[PDB]
């Protein structure tokens, strides 16, 4: 049994390393070009397999080369692929991403075969769903997937994890209502309420609207901030810093945020919501420390043994 | 047997189509992916072989998905892929093209395993290029490779087209000495010449200073306006226009121009050199008809009977 289930997005990753980035109408060269694989859904589930947690992704990628090949990627993670879905009908879901020298880029982002993951496929994964702890989703596959996954996961009494990415700035209502776990960052955030939300004192007054809005926890992610945190039943901001670190690649950092926070969910119920938020920004924070968003995500053998510690830890 | 020998690129050609095209920093969202088989010499050799021609394929591809689908796009088109390597050490080349809704684009190359066709590999193909007809390369490869082509070629008498795409400002001399037919288009013969090239009679300028640097005989292409011929021989311009076609789109029609004009130098030496180029430019006019690249190359089985008869 999975306690853990995404249902969301995954894609390739097509990058060229130039010098400088084109412009309208330019054809340049670059030096290198490699693949790698991305996506809100697959790159959350990664990180909560790394830190042990059985996982499945319930997901739809094309009947090519690509989607093969993403799924030996979610195997070789230790992600179940029972739910991992093939279409003839799109191309697997990309990223064509262009970077500089500097680490500055341009994406284009199609989504493919994400968008044919369907009602037929949920209802193909209802047990797998019900039998979960969390079940995560973005807004990376058609908005209405993910809204009917979130309600097969209230049905159950499954913890619902809803990652607004990339926001919408009016989402249906319900959104909110079947979301026990809301979480978005400061640009999202921005798009959702039409707020300011630059510092940890900008993401109290955005978060209460979304809180408003009936969710029963939200946490807007900071960067180097952190994140603050409010819920129903303690509805004042919390703000949860995390430790300076210098980084190298922030890429994914948010995914790696909702996959560790994800595993705490459904491994570490016990533990306060503070206590997830500060091992959570932890393990993003060591993300941020690496290239290459998936490659980055840190395993649980390669980190601090006090993030696996049952009890609240000073 | 091989009668046209194309020494050249293969380049995996990663399409997103988007109704406006990304600025730095911006993550924008397309409609549609797909993935195309491109490379100049490829191209060309692909429009050759859909005439009929007997072609073979002298290339390096990467020990990648992308190399090996490549060498099956290669196959499915009949070409010989006898001469088409594999390296671990590149991948394949990739272009990532972005198309807006109006045809304008970003492209990124990385030439990749392309570059990696060595002298060594290009020796091994000795026999075949020594019993072609016509050896055609391009500016997609490392010039040594192409030079060392052009220079096996005309040791076995072997006809060579040129084709300098992308153009090069210092281009190496040997290029204009070793090339029995040069063609190129109209930015091309600007970068080549330091001319402005926006008129056939431009054109034939230009024509004449690339005739001067030691071609037998030098083509522009012109777009609808179909292309400009002179020669050693007969250095007078002449310009050989094509009928109004409705265009879907160009991209490509160069690389079926080129493929056009190797086969008829191949299998109907005796034509000449205009009735070549109109069939040519007939051709490649088909070509903008449809839409991508290699897959709107024409087919003999498609096309007017005219264009197959042995005489103009
Ligand atoms: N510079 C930094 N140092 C420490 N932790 C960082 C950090 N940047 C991000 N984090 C951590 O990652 C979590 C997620 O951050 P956020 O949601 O802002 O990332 P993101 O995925 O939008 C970055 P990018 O735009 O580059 O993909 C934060 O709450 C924090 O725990
Ligand atoms: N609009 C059009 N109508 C008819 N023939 C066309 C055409 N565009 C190109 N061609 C044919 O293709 C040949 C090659 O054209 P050219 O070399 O200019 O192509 P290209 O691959 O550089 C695309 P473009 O011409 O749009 O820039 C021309 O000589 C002509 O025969
Ligand atoms: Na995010
Ligand atoms: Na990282
Ligand atoms: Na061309
Ligand atoms: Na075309």
């Amino acid at each position: 049994v999975a306690a853990v289930v995404v249902v969301g997005s995954c894609m390739t990753d097509l990058v060229s390393l130039t010098s400088r980035l084109p412009k309208t109408g330019e054809t340049i060269h670059g030096h290198k070009f490699f693949i790698g694989f991305g996506g809100k859904g697959a790159n959350q589930c990664v990180q909560a397999a790394r830190l042990g947690a059985m996982t499945s992704m319930v997901c739809k990628v094309g009947k090519d080369s690509f989607g093969n090949d993403y799924i030996e990627n979610l195997k070789q993670n230790d992600i179940s692929t029972e739910f991992t879905y093939q279409t003839k009908d799109a191309a697997t879901g990309t990223a064509s991403i262009i970077v500089n020298n500097e680490g500055q880029n341009i994406i284009v982002i199609v989504a493919g075969a994400n968008l044919l993951l369907n009602t037929e496929d949920l209802r193909a994964a209802a047990n797998v769903i019900s039998r979960a702890k969390v079940m995560v989703c973005q807004l990376e596959i058609t908005p209405a997937t993910s809204l009917e996954a979130l309600t097969m996961a209230r049905r159950s009494g499954v913890k619902t994890l809803f990652n607004p990415a990339p926001a919408i700035a009016d989402l249906d209502p319900q959104f909110y209502t079947l979301s026990d776990v809301f979480c978005c960052n400061e640009s999202e955030a921005e798009i959702l309420t039409g707020l300011t939300v630059g510092s940890a004192a900008d993401a109290g007054e955005a978060a209460l609207v979304l809180l408003k809005r009936g969710c029963q926890v939200v946490i807007i992610t900071l960067g180097a901030e952190g994140c603050v945190v409010l819920s129903q039943t303690e509805p004042e901001p919390k703000h949860i810093p995390t430790e300076k670190v210098k980084a190298v690649d922030t890429t994914g950092a948010g995914d790696s945020f909702v996959g560790a926070l994800a595993f705490y969910l459904a491994y570490y119920p016990n533990l306060s919501l503070e206590d997830m938020l500060n091992r959570s920004n932890f393990i993003a924070a060591v993300s941020v420390q690496a290239a290459g968003t998936q490659s980055s995500y840190p395993y649980k053998k390669d980190l601090p043994l006090t993030l696996f510690l049952e009890h609240h830890h000073h």
